[PDB]
C-alpha cells in the first residue's frame, strides 16, 4: 500500500529507500504519477513539485530515481513537463519555479531528461 501522503513524507525527507517497490506500485494499480490523486487535487502539485520544495541542501537526489520511476513507468506524459491547473499558480512546472531556488544543481539533471524551454 502506497498514497501520495507518503509520497509527500517521500519527497520532505528525500529517502531513496521508500522509492523500492514504486513502479511495482504503480503496476499494482496500473496507474502513473499523472494520477490527480497522487498530484494535488487543485494546484496539479506532483510528488517532484514538493521534491523541488524539499531542497535537501540544494539537492534532492532522490528526484532523479523519481524521474527513473517517470521513465519505468512508461508515461506518455512524464511529470519533466507538468503544470500547475487552478489559477493561483497555474503553470508553474516546479522546475520552472526552482531556478527561483536556483542553487544549480537541479535544473542540469533535469536538462538531461530534457523539459522544453519555452513553456508558457
Amino acid at each position: 500500500r502506497f498514497d501520495r501522503d507518503r509520497l509527500f513524507s517521500v519527497v520532505s525527507r528525500g529517502v531513496p529507500e521508500e522509492l523500492t517497490g514504486l513502479l511495482e506500485y504503480l503496476r499494482w494499480n496500473s496507474k502513473y504519477l499523472t494520477d490527480s490523486a497522487y498530484t494535488e487535487g487543485s494546484t496539479g502539485k506532483t510528488c517532484l513539485m514538493k521534491a523541488v520544495l524539499n531542497l535537501q541542501d540544494g539537492v534532492n537526489a532522490c528526484i532523479m530515481p523519481l524521474l527513473q520511476i517517470d521513465k519505468d513507468s512508461g508515461n506518455p506524459k512524464p511529470l519533466v513537463n507538468a503544470q500547475c491547473t487552478d489559477e493561483f499558480y497555474q503553470g508553474h512546472s516546479a522546475l520552472h519555479i526552482a531556478i527561483e531556488k536556483r542553487s544549480l544543481q537541479c535544473v542540469k539533471l533535469l536538462v538531461e531528461n530534457g523539459a522544453d524551454v519555452h513553456l508558457r
